């Protein structure tokens, strides 16, 4: 079974091991060079339409924690942009470091921030979720950098029930989300054709990445850095680190939706 991670002796150096498409030609994350994305002024406004999500549960899944919404029907979705067609929103997380100069799987000019939030959306056309990352316009992954400073009030509800969820397998209720209180103000974005940033690594991911980071309280993160990796009664392995690394570019274009 699954038994890669982000620690010492599983972490990404390791996964191309079980799966070997960490070596492939389109994985991500990515390091977004600036200077070489490419305004593309045929690319659309996002349509971010979150007003009917309905949250459902947050999971520690030992790698990350999910926040989980109702994915049976369009109420949350993403379109325009790059994106054809209605890419319905199944789930978020984010990923950070051990402290606020880490985090990030994204990097930008090689700046790497304290955290990353993805917002993962799957392609109606597909039908459900796994056939959706057998394909490669299967997902659209919204990717926000999280910088330290101000707290995010939308943020708290999130952090508040951390404690209740520290080791993996927990899980609690967590209706009446809203996910718009994550956004920051700008939607303008950088966007290329990607992957999955933790096993199985797909090859199915347009990937849009805001260019404006929210910012979050130094007590905020804080509080991410106290859930842990382990289950419950086993030696206590903090929950940080958890992001891979940039991977090679290829034959890729990173897109920018603005000048
Ligand atoms: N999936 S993986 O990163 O290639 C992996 N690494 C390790 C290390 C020790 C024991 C099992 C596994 S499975
Ligand atoms: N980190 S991510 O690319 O947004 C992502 N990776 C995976 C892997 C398995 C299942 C869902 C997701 S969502
Ligand atoms: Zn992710």
């Amino acid at each position: 079974a699954h038994h890669w991670g982000y620690g010492k002796h599983n972490g990404p150096e390791h996964w191309h091991k079980d799966f070997p498409i960490a070596k492939g030609e389109r994985q991500s994350p990515v390091d977004i060079d600036t200077h070489t994305a490419k305004y593309d002024p045929s690319l659309k406004p996002l349509s971010v339409s979150y007003d009917q999500a309905t949250s459902l549960r947050i999971l520690n899944n030992g790698h990350a924690f999910n926040v989980e919404f109702d994915d049976s029907q369009d109420k949350a979705v993403l379109k325009g942009g790059p994106l054809d067609g209605t890419y319905r929103l199944i789930q978020f997380h984010f990923h950070w470091g051990s402290l606020d100069g880490q985090g990030s799987e994204h990097t930008v000019d090689k700046k790497k921030y304290a955290a990353e939030l993805h917002l993962t959306h799957w392609n109606t056309k597909y039908g459900d979720y796994g056939k959706a990352v057998q394909q490669p316009d299967g997902l659209a992954v919204l990717g926000i950098f999280l910088k330290v400073g101000s707290a995010k009030p939308g943020l708290q509800k999130v952090v508040d029930v951390l404690d209740s969820i520290k080791t993996k397998g927990k899980s609690a209720d967590f209706t009446n989300f809203d996910p718009r209180g994550l956004l920051p103000e700008s939607l303008d974005y950088w966007t290329y054709p990607g992957s999955l940033t933790t096993p199985p690594l797909l090859e199915c991911v347009t990937w849009i990445v805001l260019k404006e980071p929210i910012s979050v309280s130094s007590e905020q993160v804080l509080k991410f850095r106290k859930l842990n990796f382990n289950g419950e009664g086993e030696p206590e392995e903090l929950m940080v680190d958890n992001w891979r690394p940039a991977q090679p570019l290829k034959n890729r274009q990173i897109k920018a939706s603005f000048k």
